[PDB]
Protein backbone atom coordinates (compact mmCIF):
# COMPACT_ATOMS: atom_id res chain seq x y z
CA UNK A 1 0.00 0.00 0.00
CA UNK A 2 0.74 3.80 0.03
CA UNK A 3 3.71 4.99 2.72
CA UNK A 4 3.60 8.12 4.65
CA UNK A 5 6.34 10.42 5.09
CA UNK A 6 4.99 12.87 7.88
CA UNK A 7 1.90 13.37 10.15
CA UNK A 8 1.07 14.73 13.60
CA UNK A 9 -2.04 14.83 15.62
CA UNK A 10 -2.61 18.95 15.32
CA UNK A 11 -4.37 20.86 12.64
CA UNK A 12 -8.08 19.62 11.85
CA UNK A 13 -10.84 19.58 14.49
CA UNK A 14 -11.67 16.47 15.49
CA UNK A 15 -13.78 15.38 12.08
CA UNK A 16 -10.34 13.74 10.45
CA UNK A 17 -10.49 15.64 6.55
CA UNK A 18 -7.77 13.33 4.94
CA UNK A 19 -7.64 12.66 0.99
CA UNK A 20 -4.51 11.95 -1.77
CA UNK A 21 -5.38 15.32 -2.90
CA UNK A 22 -3.65 16.93 0.08
CA UNK A 23 -6.48 18.32 1.91
CA UNK A 24 -7.38 18.94 5.89
CA UNK A 25 -10.17 20.87 5.50
CA UNK A 26 -13.47 21.26 4.07
CA UNK A 27 -12.61 22.84 0.81
CA UNK A 28 -16.11 23.24 -0.95
CA UNK A 29 -16.26 19.56 -2.50
CA UNK A 30 -19.09 17.05 -0.54
CA UNK A 31 -17.43 14.61 1.57
CA UNK A 32 -18.59 11.52 3.33
CA UNK A 33 -17.08 10.12 6.24
CA UNK A 34 -15.73 6.15 6.59
CA UNK A 35 -17.94 4.15 8.10
CA UNK A 36 -15.06 1.47 9.35
CA UNK A 37 -12.94 4.58 11.18
CA UNK A 38 -14.42 8.37 10.46
CA UNK A 39 -12.32 9.85 8.11
CA UNK A 40 -14.19 12.04 5.62
CA UNK A 41 -12.77 11.98 1.70
CA UNK A 42 -13.97 13.61 -1.40
CA UNK A 43 -16.89 11.75 -2.96
CA UNK A 44 -15.31 12.62 -6.18
CA UNK A 45 -12.30 11.26 -5.69
CA UNK A 46 -13.91 8.07 -4.88
CA UNK A 47 -15.88 7.78 -7.22
CA UNK A 48 -19.09 9.29 -7.32
CA UNK A 49 -21.14 12.01 -8.51
CA UNK A 50 -24.24 14.13 -6.98
CA UNK A 51 -26.20 12.69 -9.31
CA UNK A 52 -25.82 9.36 -7.66
CA UNK A 53 -26.96 8.76 -3.78
CA UNK A 54 -24.67 7.83 -1.22
CA UNK A 55 -23.68 4.68 -0.39
CA UNK A 56 -24.89 3.53 2.93
CA UNK A 57 -21.23 2.34 4.21
CA UNK A 58 -18.34 3.14 2.90
CA UNK A 59 -14.81 1.70 4.16
CA UNK A 60 -11.15 2.80 2.95
CA UNK A 61 -8.18 1.24 2.03
CA UNK A 62 -6.59 1.47 5.87
CA UNK A 63 -9.73 -0.65 6.93
CA UNK A 64 -9.69 -3.32 4.55
CA UNK A 65 -7.14 -4.46 6.81
CA UNK A 66 -8.28 -2.74 9.80
CA UNK A 67 -10.90 -4.92 9.97
CA UNK A 68 -10.56 -7.59 11.97
CA UNK A 69 -10.45 -9.82 15.43
CA UNK A 70 -7.37 -8.18 16.31
CA UNK A 71 -8.32 -7.38 20.24
CA UNK A 72 -5.09 -4.92 20.52
ZN1 LIG B 1 -9.43 14.26 -2.95
ZN1 LIG C 1 -11.64 3.59 7.15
Amino acid sequence: GSSGSSGMERGVDNWKVDCKCGTKDDDGERMLACDGCGVWHHTRCIGINNADALPSKFLCFRCIELSGPSSG
